């Protein structure tokens, strides 16, 4: 146990099929979603139901592939305002034998459903029913299922961590005090890493138990450097999603990272996606202008395009192990 390791808290991971032991988790997609719906996809109900079968047989087939390149552990990142199914990504779980890990959180105020807490918010503590929904959610299970949250997701704007997000940012730090559960982050537009990571950390959330996420959204890495300074992990994890509404290129990430793992920042960089294997609602209408800004949007494009770049390009193997499974067995397990 050597660097900055988890102050003795959370012994294991909890997947949606149980408990699962750090060595057991091996190589990890951090941040991707079996399944996402955008607020609303639920009242399109007649039109866009939800067709369990093909939903089943799409997912499988992508954690079989996935297993193929020997990633044994997905961490399903889904809000719960945007789609989460627990007892789906079980099913997924069972019927392939890929580790999935679920979250428990709401969106940022941007996107998220923000009217119920906000109304809540306005009558009273808004903070501790969030606190006592996640901390139920990661301690006992989910909708009375049994099955636990092994993340908690948490997610700011990009001008501010808003008030409507600060409730869920103060409830997820005492959650993580507690149980010692891990915290993964959505930025928006490269923006609020700092800040996220002074404000968990000044809560009293640990570093070591911290993911900020979507830094392959800002191009400057002494942005990445201020926020590392922390102790917190980052991920770069949408990549394959280029010059989707901002988005940097593939290239652009890359320059970053390879900066970054130069000056031997291996121990705290992860790598993902953000990929959605099945999207609830209407099956998305792609434009024929955003075709390749999700060509490489598919969670296979780490393993078979960026890990090999990385490696042609100095990168070690080893340093390809600590980000993709190193990290992860720490971070999560
Ligand atoms: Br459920
Ligand atoms: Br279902
Ligand atoms: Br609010
Ligand atoms: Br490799
Ligand atoms: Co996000
Ligand atoms: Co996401």
């Amino acid at each position: 146990s050597s660097g900055l390791v988890p102050r003795g808290s959370h012994m294991t991971a909890q997947t949606v099929t149980g408990a699962v032991a750090a060595a057991q988790l091996g190589a990890t997609l951090p941040h991707e979603h079996v399944i996402f719906g955008y607020p609303g996809y639920a009242g399109d109900v007649t039109l866009g139901p939800f067709d369990h079968a093909a939903a089943l047989a799409s997912c499988t087939e992508t954690a079989r592939a996935l297993l193929a390149r020997g990633i044994q552990t997905v961490v399903d990142a889904t809000p719960n305002d945007c789609g989460r199914n627990p007892a789906f990504l079980r099913e997924v779980s069972e019927a392939t034998g890929l580790q999935i890990l679920c979250a428990t959180g709401f969106y940022y105020e941007g996107e998220g459903a923000t009217t119920y807490f906000k109304f809540r918010a306005s009558l009273g503590d808004a903070e501790s029913e969030i606190y006592e929904m996640m901390r139920t959610e990661v301690t006992e299970g989910i909708a009375g299922t049994g099955i636990r949250a092994g993340v908690i997701k948490l997610a700011s704007s990009r001008d501010a961590i808003t008030p409507y997000e600060q409730l869920f940012f103060r409830a997820a730090a005492r959650v993580q005090r507690e149980t010692g559960v891990p915290i993964i982050t959505h930025t928006q537009e490269g923006q609020q890493g700092p800040q996220q990571a002074e404000l968990l950390t000044s809560l009293g959330a640990d570093p070591a138990r911290i993911m900020i996420g979507h830094m392959d959204g800002n191009t400057d890495p002494a942005y990445h450097r201020e926020t590392l300074r922390h102790g917190v992990s980052i991920a770069f994890d949408r990549i394959g999603l280029q010059g989707m509404v901002g988005t940097p290129t593939d290239a652009e990430r890359l320059s970053v990272l390879t900066t970054l793992l130069g000056e031997g920042y291996a121990d705290r960089l992860l790598l993902s996606h953000d990929s959605i294997w099945h999207w609830l609602g209407r099956p998305p209408a792609i434009p024929e202008a955003a075709l390749p800004a999700v060509k490489d949007w598919h969670p296979l494009h780490i393993s078979d395009d960026i890990l090999p770049d990385l490696r042609r390009r100095g990168i070690t193997e080893e340093q390809v192990g600590q980000m993709t499974v190193g990290n992860p067995a720490r971070l999560f397990g």
